[PDB]
């Protein structure tokens, strides 16, 4: 890898001057190049790696958008164009997908096995859910059945682990509830169970609240407003 | 080149499919890939060719700008940190240079040379000078003198024919002033002549607009705000 000839210490200041600068691809290059030393991430460096991707894979996911809505139309009344908008399509899909692949693998080799921390290995099968979930949204095929049942099955594990080691009001279980939550309304055509997992979520935190500190009150509730966001717009 | 296999027409579909899905690298090689072609550029696609470099040089132009602030400062009672912010600010910007390079290179090899018409003429002498102008912003050795003056020097001419050959209200030209108003203010260390000029380009704009549709002033009067902005910050 070309990242194997720099120090992990040096990787891990250029991914957090790469976020400063808004260059997520860079910054994604960086914490791969970390992941790859070997040594298990702490805290602060896997919320680098989560940052970085994300960046990169939202961008490539809201192009994707763009581009299907315009090969939706031209496939209505709509003149024929040509091969050209099914092409770019697919090359940003090929894109998406390989960055997937990418997270996916750093999860596999061997992020996830020598996670042993309920908050590294709930981050971790997060990760894995959302990355499948984001394969799902593009996925048309023989294996889309398997795709959303890969991102389904890490996303149980995570939230069985966070269930029993974690409180309801932590920001990791928070998040893995609020994205299993969008999983279900938009990949497993499942709005019930969506809305239910949104709101028992939202319910058991609030009634932790008061076990808090200001700063972490302030840390969970920001995570609850999401999943109150998503309830208003789904109810 | 990459793109020597795809149609002329198909590369100017894809590079405006990119301008919608914001994806400024892409949408810059797709234009690469037509000028490569040969064939002189019409006037909406030497405007792909300027959106697509001037979206991605500019983010490059902004990584470059946190970069070096960043390092200034560690070179104030600051803590030695190592090499990695200076390794990393070279790092972006040796690719702004390698982007600056590219175009000064299609402009070079052959767009400058077929271009016969004022419009056109003025606006590739006007890119010169914007990526040379670029090019300056991040020079420190040897050749800062050659290449600010090789930005000056196409800025020049450019003036020189749009002067002859354009209305004050013409919207190629009041762009071209504007810039090298900047490059006046920024580069050559001449705020009064940065000055002088967009004041000089605006006042013959205003005495020109009767002239026009409502369109064209709509237009016209756009860019002669930018001049407006830039003169109440310098003044
Ligand atoms: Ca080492
Ligand atoms: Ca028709
Ligand atoms: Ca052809
Ligand atoms: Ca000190
Ligand atoms: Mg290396
Ligand atoms: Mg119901
Ligand atoms: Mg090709
Ligand atoms: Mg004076």
């Amino acid at each position: 890898g070309a990242m194997g000839s720099m120090e992990r210490a040096s990787l891990i200041q250029k991914a957090k001057l790469a976020e400063q600068a808004e260059r997520y691809e860079d910054m994604a290059a960086f914490m791969k190049g970390a992941v790859e030393k070997g040594e298990e991430l702490s805290c602060e460096e896997r919320n680098l790696l989560s940052v970085a991707y994300k960046n990169v894979v939202g961008g490539q996911r809201a192009a994707w958008r763009v581009l299907s809505s315009i090969e939706q139309k031209s496939n209505e009344g709509s003149e024929e164009k040509g091969p050209e908008v099914r092409e770019y399509r697919e090359k940003v899909e090929t894109e998406l997908q390989g960055v997937c692949d990418t997270v996916l693998g750093l999860l596999d080799s061997h992020l996830i096995k020598e996670a042993g921390d309920a908050e590294s290995r709930v981050f971790y099968l997060k990760m894995k859910g959302d990355y499948y979930r984001y394969l799902a949204e593009v996925a048309t095929g023989d294996d889309k059945k398997r795709i959303i049942d890969s991102a389904r099955s890490a996303y149980q594990e995570a939230m069985d682990i966070s269930k029993k080691e974690m409180p309801p009001t932590n920001p990791i279980r928070l998040g893995l509830a609020l994205n299993f939550s969008v999983f279900h309304y938009e990949i497993a055509n499942s709005p019930e169970e969506a809305i239910s997992l949104a709101k028992t979520t939202f319910d058991e935190a609030m009634a932790d609240l008061h076990t808090l500190s200001e700063d972490s009150y302030k840390d969970s509730t920001l995570i609850m407003q999401l999943l109150r966001d998503n309830l208003t717009l789904w109810t």
